[PDB]
């Protein structure tokens, strides 16, 4: 839409952390805040900072707190595949 | 929590529903007006959030944004919503 | 887990109502949604709406739905002390 673009992506959670913050605005979903350098998510490029979760594996995430969103992502198990819907807001427009 | 699908047949200019937020996003019904064409779907209701419209995520638009969308939508045309219900709170 | 600022309430309940609105994520971890002007909770000042209720006089209620945690809190004693352990949740989260 003009206000955000919607993404696939799969990771494959190879170590205990994936390398990222999230947070919230008290309402939609969460969003990724921070990417730490060198990081799984670091090496996955369609992620980026400003993204909002829209789920994690096929589970509708909407309006789960920040805090219920990384304990989720915490318990996916190592040496696995995962995947999630993103919405990426747009920060331009043309006309 | 609880999500609902729904159609909804705009055959009418107005729909007859009135969307708010609580100045952030994620916008919610507030008001049905009596005999429009919402008030004729049992299924959605005062409080409902509006997640999608024909699949285009919405969760995040303020009210005049997700009020315009549907604005737009044609006359005459079938459009569906997934709705989410508002969460439960009991008082002590 | 959760993770947060954890902290320790001592209550009287002096009248039939408490003056607070509880709500939860699905599960549990039940918080306030609303603290009511002039009940006994808003007197208490280290009690705010976002805290999550951790525990009622000792009795881990992580997973109980708010309606259980208000049932509870409402059969208490009146006129009789009772504790809490809420958590005030932090802004972000790691993963």
């Amino acid at each position: 839409s003009m206000k955000g673009i919607e993404k696939e992506v799969n990771v494959y959670k190879s170590e205990d952390s994936l390398g990222l913050t999230i947070t919230d605005n008290g309402v939609g979903y969460a969003f990724i805040k921070r990417i730490k350098d060198g990081g799984v998510i670091d090496s996955v490029k369609t992620i980026c900072v400003g993204d909002h979760i829209e789920s994690i594996n096929g589970e509708n995430i909407v309006g789960w707190r920040h805090y219920d969103v990384a304990k989720k992502l915490k318990e996916l198990k190592k040496e696995e595949l995962f995947t999630m819907k993103l919405i990426e807001p747009k920060k331009s427009s043309e006309a």
